C-alpha cells in the first residue's frame, strides 16, 4: 500500500466521515450540557496514628449519626419526566425549588423488592399540596401535620412554583449510609501527618457542606468522649462532567470509528475500478462512459451530454476494430443484468445513424426486452412472432422517431426463447439484413444467467461485452469471455460503463 | 530516496519555509514582548517536623486572615480595551497607575453565575471620578465615603493620569483564597531541617512582598498562640515569560510545520518531472519548450525567446522525423486543455515559415478555437462553413499579418463538430492543400475530452502529442497515446509545454 | 563507499581543513588568553547538623551583614573601552589601579529599567579628579568629601597612573547580596562531619579572601549569640579559564566542522569526475585536456604547453577516427558555454596545420564569436555578410598570422543567426571548401541553448562535443547527444576539458 492510495479513500469518503464525526461530537456536547453537574466540598482536620482514624470516619457509627441528625433518609427529587428534562431546566435558567420535611412515615409495604416507599406530591400553591402513592389521592398544608391512611407527613418551606411535582422517598437506614459513605473520602497527604482531608462530593453545593461539617463535628464530639483546622467548604466549578475532555474523547472516538469503517469498506471492494484491471487480464476495454446525471433517448434528448461523446469515442474505435469483420453485425452482451447494454446500444445506433449510415437495431432480449418502449411502438409483430414463422421480415421492421434508424422489437414473449433464437430463420433474417444497411446491432440478455448471446453471437462479426463500473468484478468479465469462446464466439473486447470520477485513482 | 533530492526540495521550496518560519517567529516575539511579567518573591523561616507545617500554611485560615488583612478581595485592574494594550503601555514607558481602596461593597446581585460584582471607575483628576455598574452613572470625590445606590465606596490615593479606567470588582473570599492558594508555595528543601522556603508569585513586585509577609507574620504569630530568617524579598528579574526559550521554541517549530508541509506537498506531486518520465514508457520527447514570462504570436513579437528558441529546436527536430511520412500533415494534439497546443501549432507555423516554406494552418478546434483572434481576422467562412457546405475551399484561407503562413479559423461554433469533422470535404480540403503548401499544421482539440483529434489523425501524416509540464501526468500522457492507437491513428511522440528550472532535477 | 576515496578527499582538500582549524585555533587561544582570570578562595569550619547551616550561611541576613561591612555595594570597575582591552593590559604587565571608597551616594534617578546609578571618575593626578555622570563635569580631591549635585563622595588612597578611568556604580542592596551568593558554595565533604567548606571564587584574588573572612567571622559571630580552623586563603592558581581544555576543544571543533564541510561539498557534486563516467553511458572520450595556466594562440605561443600536447594526441587519434567519413568537416560543439569550443577548434586547427595540411576554421557561432579578435581581423565580410548575400566566397576568407591555416569570421551579428544558417548557401560554400581544403573545423554555439549547432551538423563529417571538467554533467552531455541524434546528426564522441589532478581519482 501507499500513502497517496490512503489519502484518495479518506477524500472521497469524506462525507461519511463528516456525518459520524459531527454526530459524536453532537452527543458528547449534549451529554456535557445536560449531565447534572457534581459540586465537591473539603475540610481539613488535624490528628493530635491516622491509620484507624480514616476506618473510623467511615464506620457506621459516624454515618449513622449524622444521618440521624440531617434526616437525610428523606430522599426528596424534583419531578422531570424525560431524562434530559433537568438538564434543560438547568440551561433555561429555572430555579429548583425545595421542601424541608422534618417527618415522613410511609406504610412501609416493605414487599421482597420494593423495600423503598415513595410518594408524588404535587405543589398547587405556595400553602398546600396534594399527595398521592398508589392513587390514593390526599390534600395537605403546609404547617400542620398529616396523619392519615397509615402516613405521616410534615412539610415546611415549600419553594417552588405550583404545578411543580416532587417525589418523595423513605429509603432504608442502610440505603442512606451506603450512599452517603460512597461519596464520601478520608486521605492522609503525607501519609505521616496528623492532616487528615475529608472530601464529599454531591449534586447540592449546600447541602454537602452541611453534611461534612455534621460529619465532622459528630467525629469530634465522639473523639473527646482532633482538631477542626479548615471547616468545609465547595468548590463552586463542578467537578464533574468535565466537558472539554468529554467532547475530545467524543470527536477522536468519531474519527477512529469512521475511519475503522472506511478501511472496512475499502477492503470489501472487489468490483472494477480503472480499465486497467481488466487490461491486466489481456481484455481490451474500447471505451469508458460516464454516469449521465441528466423513455427516450440520451443521444436525441441531450445530444451533448458527456455520456454522448464517450459513446462517440466508442464509434470511432469501433469504425477501426470492426474492418476485416466477416460482416456488419455487431453485438452487445455482458456478464450481469441492468450492465447498461440497452443503453450502450441504443445509444450508439443513434450516434451512428446521425453520420448518415443506415443502421438496423434488433431487441434479441427476447424475455425483458423494453427497447419498443424507448423508441415508440405499435408491440405487434416483434422478433417472437417472425422466429415462431405468424410474421413476415417486413412487418417487424419500425422506424425511431427522433432516432433516424429502424428497429425490430422482441415482440410477444415467448415461452421458449433460447429454443426460438436457434431456428434457421434468425440466419435467414440476419442475411437478408446485411445486405440492406451498413450497420446491424443485437441487443442481448446476459451470459452468465441465459445461453441466448451465445446462440446469436455465431452469426455476429463482432461482439463486445459491457461490463458496469463498480457492479461487475474481473472475475465475472473473465468468465464471461471464457463462457462465450467455450461456445465459438470471440469477444473483441470490452466497454466500461456507468464511471465516476474517484479522488483514489 | 537520496539527500540530492531532499536538499533539492529545500531549495525550490526556499520562500514557503522563510515565509513560515518567519511568521511563527514574529508571533513568538509579539508574544514574549507582550506578555506581561510575573516576579516572584521568596521568604525564609526556620522550623525549631516541617510536613503538617506545609498544610498548616496553606490552610484557609493563615490565607483567609492575610486576604482580610490586606483587603485582597477588592481587584483593580486597569483598563486597556484590547488583548495587547497593556503590553504595548508598558513598552511605550507608561507608568501604570493605582488606587488604594479600604472599603468597597456592591448591591451584590449574587445571580446563578455571576458571583463577582464589579463596576467602572473613570479618573476625570486627581480627586474626582466617574463610576458606572450597569449604566448607572454616579460621581464621588477621593476622601469622602460614598454610599448610594447600594453601593459602597472609599477611594484614597489616586495615582493615574485623567481619561484612565479601573475595573473594580468584589470577588468571593473563597475565590480570593483560591486565587491567592495557586500562586502560593511552601517548600523544605532539604527534607529534614526546620528551614522552609515561602514563594509566592505575582504581576506586582511589591504587592507580593506585602502579601509574603503578611503570611509569614500571620503564622508567626498563630504557631506562638518558628523564626523568620529571611523576609521576603522580589527578584527584580521575572521568571514568566522566559523571552529566549520561547522565541527557540517558535523557531523550531516554525522549522518542523515547514519541513512538514514540504513533504507533504512533495508526497503528493503526480505531474510530469522530466522527459525522462515519458522516455521511461517509451514516448520520444521531441522538444521541451519553457515558459516565456514575455492576442499576438510570441514568434514574432519576441523572436529571439527562449521559448521560440526551444521550438526552433523542434523545428530543426520535425525535419528530420517527419521524413517517409506519407503527406505532409502534422497533428499537434494533446491530453487535457490549456496544454499549449494552440501555442505551439502557431508558434511552430510562424518559425517555420519564416525560413520561405509555404504553411497552411487550421484551426480544427470547432469548439473552442480563438485562432482568428490571434491572427487578425475576417470571422465569416471559416472551417465550418465549409464542411457544412455553405463555403468555398478558396474563401475561408486569410493571411496572418505579421506571420508569413495562411490559416483557416474555425468559423461559427456548429451544433454538431464531430459529425462535421466526419464529412469527406475534409479530405477533399487536405488533399487540395497538400498540393499548394509544403507543410499544414492542424490545431485539434483535447483527445481525453472529445473524439475530433482522432477522427482528423486519420488524414494526418504525423500526429503529435502535448504534455504540460506540471498539470499532466504519465498516465494521462499514456491513456491518450493508446486511445489514439485504438482508433488507428499511429502518434510520433510528445512535446513537453511550459518547463520551469527546478534544483532537485 | 571505500577508504581510498575518503583519504582522497581529505588530501585534495587540505587547504580548505587546515584554514578552517587554524582560524578555530586563533580565536581559542585568543579567548584563552584574553579571558578574564578567576581565583577561588576556600575557607573550612567545624560545626559542634550542618544541613540547616549550609541554608543559613546563604541568607540573606549573614550575606547582607557582610555587604554592609565591607561596602560591596560601590563596584569600581577599571575602564578599558574594548572588549579585549582589559586581556591586552594584562598580558603587556600592566598593573591595575584601585581606589578606596568609603562613602558614596549617587542621586538615584530609580527609573522603570536603570536602577544602578553609575558616574565615570577620570585620574588626573595622585591627588584630584573629574567626575561624570550625565555629561555634569565636576572636580574633587582626594581626602576632604564632596555634597554637590545631589551626588556623596569620599575617595582614599587613588592608586593608577594619570589618566586612567574608573566606573563607580551604586547598585542595589540586592543585587550585590545575589551577586555575591552566586559564586558563594557550601559543601560538607564529609555528609555527616561538622566539617563545612567555604568556597568563593572571583576575579581579585586578595578582597575575595577578605569577603569570606567577614563572612566567616559574621557566621561564628551569629552563631554564639562553630570553629574556623582554615581562615580563607587563594588558590594563585585562577580556576577559569582552563586554557589546554579550551584549546583541546577549539582543535577538535575545528576539525569537525572542516569534516562535515567536506562532505557535504562531496556529497554535492555532480559534475564530471573521470572519462569513465562518459564511457559508462557509451560515449567515446578521444582526449582529456589539462588545464594550461600559462587574445593568442597557445599552439603558437608556448607550443610545448601540456595541452598542445593532449591536442597533439587529439589529433593523431582524429586521424584514425576522421577515416571512411563522407567529407573532410569537422564540427566541434558542446553542451554549455565556455566549455572550450573555440579553444579546442582554434588550437586544434593550429596543431593541424603545423603538419603541412591546408586547413580551413570557420566560427559559425554568429551570437558571440570572437575568433577574429585572437587571429587579427578586418571585421568585415564575415560569415553573416556571404550567408545574407552581399559578399563573396573569397571576400570572407583571411589568413591567420601566427597560425598557418585559413579562417572565416562570423562577421556582423544578424538578427537572424538560425534562420540564415538553413539558407543553401552555407553548404555551397561547404562543398566549394571540400575542394581546396585538406581539413575543414567548424565552432558553433552550444546545443542545449540554441539549434545553429544541429543546423551545421547535417553537413558535417564528424561532429565532436566538448564537454567541461567539473562544469558539465552527464546528464547534459546524455542529453546533448541525444539531441544531436534526433535531429539526424550522428556524434562521434566527447572531449573531456579543463582536467586538473586530483588526489582522490
Ligand atoms: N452510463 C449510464 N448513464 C445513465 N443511465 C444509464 C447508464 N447506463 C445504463 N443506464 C440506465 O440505467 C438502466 C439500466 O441499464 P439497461 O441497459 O437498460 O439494462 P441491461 O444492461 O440489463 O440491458 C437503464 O434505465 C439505463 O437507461
Ligand atoms: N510555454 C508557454 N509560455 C507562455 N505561454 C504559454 C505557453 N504555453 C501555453 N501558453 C499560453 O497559455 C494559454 C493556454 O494555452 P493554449 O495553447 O491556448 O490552450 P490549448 O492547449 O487548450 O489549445 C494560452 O494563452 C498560451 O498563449
Ligand atoms: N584547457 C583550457 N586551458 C586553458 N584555457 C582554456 C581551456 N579551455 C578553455 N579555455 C579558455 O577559457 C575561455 C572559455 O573557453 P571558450 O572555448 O572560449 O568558450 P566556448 O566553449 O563557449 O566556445 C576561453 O578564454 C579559453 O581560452
Ligand atoms: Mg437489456
Ligand atoms: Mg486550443
Ligand atoms: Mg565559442
Amino acid at each position: 500500500i501507499d500513502l497517496g492510495r490512503v489519502i484518495g479513500e479518506l477524500i472521497d469518503h469524506r462525507k461519511l466521515i463528516i456525518s459520524i464525526t459531527s454526530v459524536f461530537t453532537l452527543f458528547a456536547i449534549l451529554y456535557a450540557l445536560l449531565a447534572t453537574p457534581i459540586y465537591e466540598t473539603d475540610a481539613l482536620i488535624q490528628i493530635e496514628q491516622s491509620a484507624p482514624e480514616t476506618a473510623l470516619l467511615q464506620s457506621r457509627m459516624i454515618l449513622g449519626k449524622t444521618i440521624d441528625d440531617l434526616n437525610l433518609q428523606i430522599q426528596i427529587e424534583q419531578k422531570y419526566f424525560p431524562v434530559i428534562g433537568r438538564g434543560l431546566a438547568r440551561l433555561m435558567g429555572e430555579k429548583p425549588g425545595n421542601i424541608d420535611i422534618t417527618r415522613l412515615y410511609l406504610p412501609d409495604s416493605d414487599d421482597i423488592s420494593n423495600n423503598t416507599p415513595s410518594i408524588i406530591l404535587t405543589v398547587k400553591d405556595k400553602e398546600n399540596y396534594s399527595i398521592n402513592s398508589d392513587g390514593i389521592q390526599l390534600n395537605g398544608v403546609v404547617g400542620t401535620l398529616l396523619n392519615e391512611k397509615g402516613i405521616s407527613l410534615l412539610v415546611n418551606e415549600i419553594d417552588a412554583k405550583p404545578g411543580d411535582q416532587f417525589v418523595i422517598t423513605q429509603l432504608p437506614r442502610l440505603k442512606a449510609i451506603s450512599d452517603l459513605l460512597k461519596s464520601f473520602s478520608v486521605a492522609d497527604l503525607g501519609k505521616d501527618t496528623g492532616m487528615l482531608t475529608l472530601t464529599l462530593t454531591g449534586d447540592n453545593p449546600k447541602r454537602i457542606s452541611h453534611i461534612l461539617d455534621s460529619i465532622s463535628q459528630n467525629y469530634l464530639a465522639q473523639n473527646i468522649a482532633v482538631r477542626i483546622i479548615d471547616n468545609a467548604v465547595t468548590d463552586p466549578n463542578p467537578v464533574r462532567p468535565k466537558k472539554t475532555i468529554i467532547i475530545v474523547i467524543g470527536v477522536v472516538l468519531g474519527l477512529i470509528v469512521s475511519v475503522v469503517l472506511v478501511l472496512f469498506q475499502v477492503f470489501l471492494r472487489r468490483g472494477i475500478e480503472s480499465p486497467e484491471q481488466l487490461e491486466e487480464i489481456g481484455i481490451n476495454v474500447y471505451a469508458s462512459i460516464p454516469i449521465s446525471e441528466w423513455d427516450t433517448l440520451l443521444a436525441v434528448g441531450n445530444p451533448a451530454d458527456l455520456a454522448v461523446e464517450a459513446i462517440r469515442g466508442l464509434r470511432t474505435s469501433l469504425h477501426f476494430a470492426m474492418m476485416e469483420a466477416k460482416n456488419n453485425v455487431l453485438m452487445i452482451s455482458g456478464a450481469s443484468p441492468s450492465a447498461g447494454m440497452t443503453f450502450i446500444s441504443s445509444n450508439l445506433a443513434a450516434t451512428i445513424a446521425i453520420t448518415g449510415k443506415k443502421v438496423l437495431f434488433i431487441d434479441a432480449d427476447l424475455r425483458k426486452g423494453y427497447a419498443h418502449k424507448m423508441f415508440g411502438h405499435k408491440n405487434d409483430k416483434g422478433l417472437s412472432e417472425f422466429l415462431s414463422g405468424q410474421a413476415a421480415a417486413e412487418m417487424i421492421i419500425d422506424k425511431v422517431e427522433g432516432g433516424g434508424f429502424d428497429y425490430i422489437g422482441r415482440g410477444q414473449i415467448p415461452p421458449n426463447p433460447a429454443e426460438l433464437l436457434m431456428h434457421p430463420r434468425f440466419e435467414q433474417l440476419l442475411n437478408w439484413a446485411s445486405q440492406n444497411y451498413d450497420l446491424i446491432i443485437i441487443d442481448t440478455p446476459p451470459i452468465l444467467a441465459v445461453t441466448d448471446a451465445a446462440i446469436i453471437g455465431r452469426y455476429a462479426g463482432t461482439c463486445l461485452l459491457v461490463a458496469r463500473f463498480e457492479k461487475n468484478t474481473v472475475k465475472e468479465i473473465d468468465v464471461s469471455m471464457k463462457r462465450f469462446e467455450q461456445s465459438g464466439v470471440v469477444v473483441k473486447g470490452c466497454i466500461l460503463n456507468g464511471v465516476v470520477k474517484k479522488a483514489s485513482s
